[PDB]
DNA sequence: GACTAAGTCAACC
DNA sequence: GGTTGACTTAGTC
């Protein structure tokens, strides 16, 4: 296929938002992206590292530790509540200012 | 075409 | 897996 019309930032945000808990683990971020965008069924070690970079680099995704083991392995990732509706209203490729913190 | 957000590669933790 | 950074790629005005 051709590449979906969304940035990883957009992708990760749709994945978190649809989450029943509004937070996912890395692997669950990967699974959503693959369940819906067959394009991402390929080239995995390239884009999966780029998802990790996004999650760490971007202030709009903060991690939320697990507690009582649950399944276990891997933190949870959620959206900073002060992110606004950023990749929202028709701009999924380039944000008009990336959410940086202070 | 600039300006700066986004994606790559890759070491380290 | 989660951070970092140096550097490239690319959307948008
Ligand atoms: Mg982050």
């Amino acid at each position: 296929h051709a590449k979906p019309p969304y940035s990883y930032i957009s992708l990760i945000t749709m994945a978190i938002q649809q989450a029943p808990g509004k937070m996912l683990t890395l692997s669950e971020i990967y699974q959503w992206i693959m369940d819906l965008f067959p394009y991402y069924r390929e080239n995995q070690q390239r884009w999966q590292n780029s998802i990790r970079h996004s999650l760490s680099f971007n202030d709009c995704f903060v991690k939320v530790a697990r507690s009582p083991d649950k399944p276990g392995k891997g933190s949870y990732w959620a959206l900073h509540p002060s992110s606004g509706n950023m990749f929202e209203n028709g701009c999924y490729l380039r944000r008009q200012k990336r959410f940086k913190l202070a």
